[PDB]
DNA sequence: ATTATGACGCT
DNA sequence: AGCGTCAT
């Protein structure tokens, strides 16, 4: 008939990563409210992360800090490095590299952002059921594991995780359970392993959740934070899909999913499976459609990409409002800003992974649009020059000046080195 | 004036 | 190729 439980799938998660870089340099803020920031002048500058201390009085992602100060007195502040008159992310981009290269180690792994790895551990579950001569599993084996959907049939948290995994264990070691609940536990022994080893190693504690597929398994990640991991089995679904706003789910946090709401007239994952898959497909498109069909069962196939390094390199910045750019010279001198990183940066990437990038993507943004981007233009990248580029990036955009003076002014510069080839 | 990134889809 | 959507 069918069946969508043929992978094991992790997806793990830096818990408020920048803020744990930043704890680690700097000792004393350790295990207290705490956030990073960038810029300080315009309302003491944007939280971009949050420590969980910190987000228990209320603060976010996206704050300014002046505000982040009012719900939360006693917050401590890192502020991001600040080159060549903007943010610089290298530390952070450094530290990413030394949590995927440990993770390497254990299995297949899908940069997914700059705090979040996807994992294929399908072959290294089987591996480990050979090594495992018959061996039943304990729980010391899984002391940070939750599974979601039991207990079911005491008062602290603690108390009720073993409770759940005891269950879940006594259930397997008697034949209860599936050979794709074998393979999830096995999965997450591996995955207690490889967040045991981040942590000896980087001093970084994270989260993680596995399931069968990549949506499943970030799903499964947020269900239990910070620094634990959660077990989302195929039998679990229909209920925790039950309750489940379809915003939560991966691709559907945007219009797509506002539309399923409205058309469709419901509010919950679990409720598009009454649907038929043409039904979907009519409202949503084909790929679409097919993709929701089996979703809301639990199913997906989208695979994880093998790839630890981003496959563009860019520098961007924003300047608002008034801050705009205005003139010609002014416009010269943030691009060769930028340039001057991207050059930096593509240098230490040709060095590290054998590789060159072919291509330059300018994109911009002009005051009073529609559109986080207004135009978006290519040129070649033939060499690793700060001024060739800056000078080339000025040529692909020399035309959209209406009027030595630009008009209208310019609220975004990017540039963004793309199409990577090795060698 | 919710940054600075980064992935992938549609046409 | 250029633009849009979706993430942190």
């Amino acid at each position: 008939m069918a069946t969508g439980q043929d992978r094991v799938v992790a997806l793990v998660d830096m818990d408020c990563f920048f803020v744990q870089v930043e704890q680690r340099q700097n000792p004393h803020l350790r295990n207290k409210p705490c956030a990073v920031v960038q810029y300080k002048s315009w309302k003491g500058g944007g939280i971009i992360a949050v420590s969980y201390e910190a987000r228990a009085f209320g603060v976010t992602r996206s704050m300014w800090a002046d505000d982040a100060k009012k719900l939360c007195p006693d917050l401590l502040l890192a502020q991001v490095r600040e080159s060549r008159g903007k943010a610089n992310l290298t530390k952070y981009r450094e530290a990413s590299v030394e949590v995927m290269e440990i993770m390497s180690r254990f299995a297949v792994i899908e940069r997914a952002s700059i705090d979040e790895a996807y994992v294929d551990l399908t072959s290294a579950v089987q591996e480990r059921l050979q090594k495992l001569q018959g061996q039943p599993i304990s729980a010391d084996l899984l002391p940070s594991t939750y599974i979601e959907g039991l207990p079911q049939g005491t008062v602290q948290k603690e108390g009720m995780r073993k409770q759940g995994l005891f269950q879940w264990l006594d259930s397997l070691q008697i034949d209860n359970l599936t050979s794709p609940d074998l393979q999830l536990t096995v999965g997450a022994v591996i995955v207690e392993e490889m967040r045991a080893a981040i942590e000896r190693e980087t001093g970084f504690q994270c989260s993680a959740g596995i399931s069968h597929n990549k949506v499943l398994a970030k799903l499964a990640c947020g269900l239990n934070k910070p620094n634990r991991q959660t077990l989302v089995s195929h039998g679990s679904v229909p209920q925790l899909f039950s309750q489940m706003p379809i915003r939560k789910i991966r691709s559907l946090g945007g219009k797509l999913g506002a539309s399923v709401i409205e058309i469709l007239g419901i509010e919950y994952m679990g409720e598009l499976t009454q649907f038929t898959e043409s039904q979907l497909q009519s409202h949503f498109g084909e790929k679409n459609g097919s993709w929701l069909y089996a979703m809301c069962r639990g199913i997906e196939h989208d695979p994880v990409k093998p790839r630890q390094l981003p496959k563009t390199i860019g520098c961007s910045k924003n300047f608002p409002g008034k801050t705009a750019l205005a003139t010609r010279e002014q416009v010269q001198w943030w691009l060769l800003q930028l340039a001057q990183e991207l050059e930096e940066r593509l240098t230490k990437d040709r060095n590290d992974n054998d590789r060159v990038a072919t291509q330059l993507v300018v994109s911009i943004r002009v005051q009073g649009d529609k559109r986080l981007s207004s135009l978006r233009r290519c040129c070649a990248l033939t060499r690793y020059d700060a001024h060739k580029m800056s000078h080339d990036a000025f040529t692909v955009i020399k035309n959209m000046n209406t009027s030595t003076e630009w008009s209208p002014p310019l609220t975004m510069l990017f540039l963004c080195a793309t199409k990577f080839s090795a060698s």
